């Protein structure tokens, strides 16, 4: 748990959250461009058998769209599991980084108060001083990593086998303001401390800084924000296989909705087919889709790859990027 | 501009601006399955032209490649456009709910006071309570629309003829604390003033409720929260033909940025191609496509739609299945 173990602060689960997403996100990229090749393949063969070797072109066709439409199936169940796991990190990573913002507001600006006698809350008071609209902001919150945070933060540290935990911030920093505050008194303040020069009540004598009259009565908002803490959230069960946290079993708090749904990304696993535009004779040969398709093979197609990529792979004005071209059926119509 | 009119609160700009991103998002789903029925229809003339018939399949199999590439690539873009502003609408919705989750703490809880005499940032005050450690929080919060709110802020309200302005809350709400807070006080009170029952500082007399003691000095934060604010942005400049907001020309608001997103989404196009499994033959022969693929396509696919219906869209033990099932390359290298 290299990468989640780096988890130490809102910033850093924030680049966990992100990294995490963009690891799904690219699972999913490269398997949708893989098929896309094979796709762009066939398209290319298709034309080439339109120029015993149309039966070969169409073994190929036939393999392509056999393992193609295939793997297209099986990847949508993964997708889906680690979409919805890449949605809510990148959730989780928003909300964080609203908190952070709000968290960061921790010097009060105080407004000029107005004096009182007693009054709610404080109907046993003589002297009260009453602020409205104090308030707290800071400026643009941005989290800044270090070389080592983004090495050890990293989707090489985010395959399946190596994970085994997640690292949040506790849910107090999402949903709780925290402040210090001090009330301070002089003399007899009441309802005639109306001099507000110093944003707190004051009478008598001469007022001014640091209580200077007779009478005084303030307070001060010293200090706000709520402290981060983490807490661990495991993925798997007991034994290692399951995983933990399924949903439909009571209320959870959200590290344990997000360690299932990142649990059931990792299992998640995406059949990437064969490259057909790289494709080997040994790898046709030893594909069991050709056997019902088809030493005949090799007849056919080449018994060394240097022949089978001669004739099938390498070529020719081009064949690719035609079929997937604004010409590609006027190409292969004309052919035919 | 029916739905964004209807933005009022934090939480009617959140169902806006998750049901902008979900129409964007929709509208690429829509598309990405024109496609994909595209190319399950060529597949599945591929395997009938295996079983004059053989030029006239390829005609359909030649423009329906053609079209569909076309089709594909075109979507790229506005696909890219479109997506940018879905994640900038979601994310702006996920930063608006943690938002309104910290700004629904409005109750203060205090804690046990500590007396003083002059301390830091009262060196005048003869006696001071100091308070660590105030908190506020709220229960979890929800957002429950009405059916109205769900019918203003549609999908259906959401074409871009109708579309000028967004509405979003102004940024003081993610930013900002506010609370209101009261001090006060009753006769001498100093360090000695060490009773705390009250969570405010006393003593002489009998210390109790409502300043019972002689002397007294304390603080309650009565209330806290930022009051939502709403914005109105323009999606276009004044001539309204181009995007308004457009990036590189000095700092931006939240606002400005998803006006420019949400602006350049609604003017990303999408050109959806011709349905192929619904093809009717009068728009075969209309297609410009057909004319350098092919009175001649008529005498091949038939003079009338029903002919060419059953000839070629109906079909058969099913065509279409087949050729995106486990079994789709094993199909057509059979009969070929
Ligand atoms: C949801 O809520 C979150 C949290 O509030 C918002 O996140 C903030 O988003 C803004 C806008 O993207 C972030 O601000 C940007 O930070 C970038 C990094 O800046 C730092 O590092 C650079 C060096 O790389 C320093 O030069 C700089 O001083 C900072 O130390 C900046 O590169 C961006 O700058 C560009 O825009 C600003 C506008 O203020 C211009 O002034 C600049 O010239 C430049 O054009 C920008 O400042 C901010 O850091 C994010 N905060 C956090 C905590 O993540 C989301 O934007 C919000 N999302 C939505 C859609 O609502
Ligand atoms: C990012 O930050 C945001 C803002 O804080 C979080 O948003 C909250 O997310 C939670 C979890 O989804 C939301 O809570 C859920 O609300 C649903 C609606 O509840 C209301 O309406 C129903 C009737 O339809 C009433 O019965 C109910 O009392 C409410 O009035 C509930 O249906 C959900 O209930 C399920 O989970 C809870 C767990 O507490 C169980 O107790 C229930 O039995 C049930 O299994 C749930 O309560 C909450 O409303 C959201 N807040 C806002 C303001 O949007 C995001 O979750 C967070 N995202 C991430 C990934 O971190």
């Amino acid at each position: 748990d290299t990468a989640a173990g780096h988890v130490t602060t809102p910033c850093t689960e924030i680049l966990f959250d992100l990294t995490l997403a963009k690891h799904y996100e690219n699972q999913i990229q490269a398997a949708e461009s893989a098929l896309n090749r094979n796709y762009a393949a066939i398209r290319s063969w298709t034309l080439l058998e339109a120029m015993n070797r149309q039966n070969a072109y169409t073994g190929l066709i036939a393999y392509g769209i056999q393992i193609t439409v295939n793997a297209e199936q099986e990847l949508q169940g993964p997708k889906q599991t680690k979409l919805r796991a890449a949605h809510a990190l990148r959730h989780r990573a928003a909300n964080l980084s609203a908190a952070l913002q709000i968290q960061a507001a921790q010097q009060a600006t105080l407004t000029k108060p107005t004096a009182g006698g007693a009054q709610t809350p404080f109907s046993g008071a003589t002297g009260t001083c009453k602020y409205e609209g104090i308030t707290a902001t800071a400026g643009e919150q941005s989290c800044k990593y270090s070389t080592e945070d983004e090495e050890k933060i990293n989707a090489a540290h985010m395959n399946p086998e190596v994970m085994t935990q997640i690292t949040t911030i506790g849910d107090k920093y999402l949903t709780t303001i925290t402040l210090d505050a001090i009330a301070g008194s002089k003399g007899n303040p009441t309802q005639s401390s109306a001099t507000y020069a110093e944003q707190d009540c004051q009478d008598g004598g001469n007022p001014g800084p640091n209580f200077g009259g007779a009478n005084a009565l303030g307070l001060q908002v010293t200090k706000l924000g709520t402290k981060a803490t983490t807490e661990k959230t495991n993925l798997y069960t007991a034994g290692g296989t399951e995983c933990e946290h399924q949903p439909g079993n009571g209320p959870q708090k959200t590290k344990q909705r997000l360690a299932y749904l990142v649990c059931e990304a990792n299992k998640a696993a995406i059949i990437t087919p064969t490259d057909l535009q790289t494709l080997t004779l040994d790898a046709l040969i030893s594909a069991p889709e050709m056997a019902a398709i088809g030493q005949l093979l090799k007849k056919a197609y080449g018994q060394t790859n240097e022949q089978f990529q001669k004739n099938f792979i390498k070529p020719q004005t081009t064949v690719a990027a035609l079929m997937s071209s604004p010409n590609s059926g006027l190409a292969l119509a004309y052919h035919k």
